[PDB]
C-alpha cells in the first residue's frame, strides 16, 4: 500500500501539469520501480503517484523534484518550495533538489535553485536516455 518512504516528491505548479504527466509515465517506464509522491494525486489519473501532506514531505522524500518554468516562479508552490530549500542545511541543496527545465523561460531561476545543477530537458545533448538518467538519480540512497 502507501509507501511510509518515497523517493521523491514533484513540486509543480498547474500550468506545468502535461509535462509531469509525461515524466510520470515516463519514469514508470524504466527499469527502477520508483515511489512518487504529489500533493494532490487526484489530478494525475493514469499515474501510480501518491499524495502526500506537505508536513510530512521532508520527513518522508529523500528528494524533491522541482519542475521550473515561467509559469512556475510565480506561483504558490515556488513560494512553498522555496521555504522547504532554505529549510535544508547549505550543502544538503545539490543533494536533495532536482530542479528540471522542459522549455523556454524568459525569467531567471530562483536565487536558491541558480546555483544547483539543473536538468535541462531541452538540451538535445541530454537526449540520450534522458529518463532513464533522471530514474537513476532518484534511486540512489
Amino acid at each position: 500500500d502507501m509507501p511510509e518512504r518515497f523517493d521523491a516528491f514533484i513540486c509543480y505548479c498547474p500550468s506545468d501539469i502535461q509535462f509531469v504527466q509525461e515524466m510520470i509515465r515516463q519514469l514508470e517506464q524504466t527499469n527502477y520501480r520508483l515511489k512518487l509522491c504529489v500533493s494532490d494525486r487526484d489530478v494525475l489519473p493514469g499515474t501510480c503517484v501518491w499524495s502526500i501532506a506537505s508536513e510530512l514531505i521532508e520527513k518522508r522524500c529523500r528528494r524533491m523534484v522541482v519542475v521550473v518554468s515561467d509559469d512556475y516562479l510565480q506561483s504558490k508552490e515556488c513560494d512553498f518550495q522555496t521555504k522547504f530549500a532554505l529549510s535544508l542545511s547549505p550543502g544538503a541543496h545539490q543533494k536533495r533538489l532536482i530542479p528540471i527545465k522542459y522549455k523556454a523561460m524568459k525569467k531567471e531561476f530562483p536565487s536558491i535553485l541558480r546555483f544547483i545543477t539543473v536538468c535541462d530537458y531541452t538540451n538535445p545533448c541530454t537526449k540520450s536516455w534522458f529518463w532513464t538518467r533522471l530514474a537513476k538519480a532518484l534511486s540512489l540512497p
